[PDB]
């Protein structure tokens, strides 16, 4: 058994900070890059972060750069999500993601994700 572990959530306020979590367990998951999506209401689940097998490299939507941070401790297995200054935008299901697959260039699948967890950010 491999799981990806997702922990966080909640309401926040605009202008408020929220860290999310994921801890894998039954393998290392060092050799994989990680992610986090999103989806928001009505949309489809899209790539918000990323971030390299030992966080040398990140990657940002366009929309959360400056304000969002992919961070990584491999050893503890554990990936966060540190969001600053949240906009009603923000608002979606949050998950993280490991093991980054491509088939169709510049398109990448994940072969574990987090269960999800609700962030919302009042006006």
């Amino acid at each position: 058994q491999v799981q990806l572990v997702e922990s966080g959530g909640g309401l926040v306020q605009a202008g408020g900070s929220l860290r999310l979590s994921c801890t894998a367990s039954g393998r290392t998951f060092s050799d994989y890059d990680m992610a986090w999506f999103r989806q928001a209401p009505g949309k489809e689940r899209d790539r918000v972060s990323a971030i390299s097998t030992k966080g040398g490299s990140t990657w940002y939507h366009d929309s959360v750069k400056g304000r969002f941070t992919i961070s990584r401790d491999n050893a503890k297995n554990t990936v966060y999500l540190q969001m600053n200054s949240l906009k009603p935008e923000d608002t979606a299901v949050y998950y993280c993601a490991a093991g980054a697959v491509t088939y169709y260039s510049a398109r990448y699948e994940y072969d574990y994700w987090g269960q999800g967890t609700q962030v919302t950010v009042s006006s």
